[PDB]
């Protein structure tokens, strides 16, 4: 008979930073 | 024969939050 | 005898990309 299936893949790597934040307000 | 290849893994996280924006216009 | 059990599944994709940074400091 074939072999039992092999375990689940490892979570995936986290995903990219962000963009910068907009400029602040006038001040 | 070798079993199937095991499922593939969850996505990963969000990534983290981008970096501060640049400080907003004098006066 | 049975066959072996496979390889692990694949890796899960890469996450999100992260929001995007806070709002500079004021003028």
């Amino acid at each position: 008979p074939p072999g039992p299936p092999g375990q689940r893949g490892r979570e995936g790597p986290m995903g990219p930073r962000g963009p910068p934040g907009p400029p602040g307000p006038p001040g």
